[PDB]
Formats: structure tokens, C-alpha cells, sequence
């Protein structure tokens, strides 16, 4: 399996150790790990298409979309492939994450390897808002933590 | 051209934000930037093989080595893919840093996307030192700091 990882960090308290997996380079990758240090409820989560840590989670630009598409949820076909939705934090902060996604990868022009794993600070509303701004970032609002995304054994 | 970035950190007051830039797939690549907080001499600089940042420098493995071959100078043709050499820091702590290397590469199997930037206690030997460290590390020592490359604009 090609396997990778991204260590989500940022200027307060969230953390997190992010896994994906992807035994065969033409199917999907799972996604799970833990975040914590996280408020309770729905927290946007997208890989941007930078690995820039210059300035922190800004650098690492916007949504990953070599497509030029919309922001949306994972389920749609008007995505962008960095959309990974959200994930859920429970009442003691912590965010068991468990996704599989079929438009990310680990190898090809889909590769998410070298780019940023983010994590924001609100929902991300899949791009049913009713703004330009939903239709940009899901409005999931600030950068909490981020981390690169690297090749991992 | 594409452009990558390693933003370099670690437990002590190393630090730094490496640039790599190849106008030219299969050209090379010019690695430039800047290292503070480093004693004055040579320091050993590498590319590692996992860009895993979980438990420190630590998780990084060992040099980027696809071909399998002993650790030698950036000159060598007897070299691990991630042998950069040596970079200079000053007497005010400051390394920089501006190498061209033609073995490493920011696409393809020799990329270095994705993996551990790192930068050591010690000089690299260049694997001349005659024992057996020499042959897998330079006995460059500790990792100071590191970064995994992330793709920039
Ligand atoms: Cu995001
Ligand atoms: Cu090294
Ligand atoms: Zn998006
Ligand atoms: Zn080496």
C-alpha cells in the first residue's frame, strides 16, 4: 500500500495525526486518525493545494482543484478533490476520523501528497449556503491546524 | 517550473524555510534558503525517506535511497538520492543555503514531495570516513530540524 500522513498543528490547542491508505493506486483511500484540542460538532476538513507552512495554515492556499470546479461535499460531482467534508468532534474534543474517498489519491494529478491537510474551525456546508463564499470554502471559516501531507512507511 | 517548499523546526532554536525550484522536469533543481540558530560549520543536510512527522525528526527514516546505494557526497555517483552534502552556517548561527543538485527531483521517481527535509549536529563525511556509519549517515549525528516538502507557487 502506498501510505501516508500528515501531523495537523497549529496555533492553539488542536493536534492530530491524520493516516491515509491506499493499497491499490486505482482505488480509493482511507482516511482515519485523531484530532484533538477541538470544539464539539462539525469542523470542516480539506486538502488545500499548497504544502507551504511559510505563514502558518495560510500559505497553503485554497481547496485542492486541479478540475477548476465548485466547492462541494464529498458525494458530489461539483467538488473540488480536496473536499473531504467534515469531521465530527465529540464532547471531550476529540474527532475520530474515519473517511474513504475515491477522488483523492496517493499517486497521479489526484495526488494529495506534498499538499495540506486542514482542519477549520466551523461546518463546512458542502456548498449548499447560498453564497459565493460557500461555494469557495463551504464557509468552515478559519484554519485551526494543518499539517503536509508526507509519504509515510 | 515547479516549486517546493520545507519549512524547517524542531525541539531546539534551528530553524529555517527551504526553496527548491526545477524549470525543467529532468533538469535540476536549484535548493536555496535560509537556516538559523545553528552553530558556526558545516552541517550535514539530507533528504529522508518518510515525510512522517510523528514523533519528531525521528519518524523521517533514513536517507531517501530508491536505488538502493551507500551514502556519499552530492558529487558522488556512489550516493543516496537525498545526499545534499553539507550546508555552511556562519558565525551568527545562519546557514545559506544555495545548492543545485541534479539527482534529486520535484516529479517522478527521484521526487522528493512529500518527504523529510532535514538538517544535523555534525558535518556529513561524505561516506569517506572509513567505518560504517560513514557508509549509511555521513556521521552527521543528530537531527536538528526538519520539514516535509510541500508543493509551493
Ligand atoms: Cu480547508
Ligand atoms: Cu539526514
Ligand atoms: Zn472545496
Ligand atoms: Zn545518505
Amino acid at each position: 500500500a502506498t501510505k501516508a500522513v500528515a501531523v495537523l498543528k497549529g496555533d492553539g490547542p488542536v493536534q492530530g495525526i491524520i493516516n491515509f491508505e491506499q493499497k491499490e493506486s486505482n482505488g480509493p483511500v482511507k482516511v482515519w486518525g485523531s484530532i484533538k484540542g477541538l470544539t464539539e460538532g462539525l469542523h470542516g476538513f480539506h486538502v488545500h493545494e499548497f504544502g507551504d507552512n511559510t505563514a502558518g495554515c495560510t500559505s497553503a492556499g485554497p481547496h485542492f482543484n486541479p478540475l477548476s470546479r465548485k466547492h462541494g461535499g464529498p458525494k458530489d460531482e461539483e467538488r473540488h478533490v480536496g473536499d473531504l467534508g467534515n469531521v465530527t468532534a465529540d464532547k471531550d474534543g476529540v474527532a475520530d476520523v474515519s473517511i474513504e474517498d475515491s477522488v483523492i489519491s496517493l499517486s497521479g494529478d489526484h495526488s494529495i501528497i506534498g499538499r495540506t491537510l486542514v482542519v477549520h474551525e466551523k461546518a463546512d456546508d458542502l456548498g449548499k449556503g447560498g453564497n459565493e463564499e460557500s461555494t469557495k470554502t463551504g464557509n468552515a471559516g478559519s484554519r485551526l491546524a494543518c499539517g503536509v501531507t508526507g509519504i509515510a512507511q
